[PDB]
């Protein structure tokens, strides 16, 4: 399964609530989680670091 | 100035240091800089988190 | 109303159809048609492409 | 080579020139070229029309 998806269900987060939080287009998310793309590089190492830190990340973006 | 100038040159950082410390491709990265064309919401929200943390970012890559 | 959504409706097509045929994924798609994103240059060029010859494109990418 | 290279060069036009010709911003255009980063699934269609028909597709641009 998709490194998003993986992160996503680790944190118990729904797509909506993951879109919000992290500031990803609900159907580019629902595209990474079902392989119809797959995220840039830019985007790929924004998920590392919300996967490092996924509260730091969050709150910096509020 | 776009805001990722902005926080390469705050951080003095060349654009190819900035490049490979964040993952961003060179070209892309210049064409942000030189408003050719604008980064999408995730990146939009990944640079944020490098301009709130820059070195927990940059480790966190590595 | 985004343009994408004016030429699809145009066409005839639905969301599923139209992601296949032009091959855009379709949350993406989503995303452009709801205002969610906005699709970059080489998309917007492509999206006009797709308006002046639907048939011709369509038949291209087949 | 990357594909948008041999179309580029297969229609004598420099990165500058084809930049312009099909609406793709030029530090992409390197970074495809070069192996930084591969185009998306829009724009891997884009260019295939582009190879199709390269004036017929700069025509409806203008």
């Amino acid at each position: 399964m998709p490194r998003i998806k993986i992160i996503r269900r680790a944190l118990k987060l729904t797509q909506e609530e993951f879109s919000a939080r992290y500031h990803i287009p609900l159907g580019t998310l629902r595209d990474w989680e079902q392989g119809r793309s797959e995220p840039d590089q830019p985007a790929r190492a924004y998920l590392k670091i919300i996967a490092v830190d996924p509260e730091g990340t969050a709150a910096a973006l509020r």
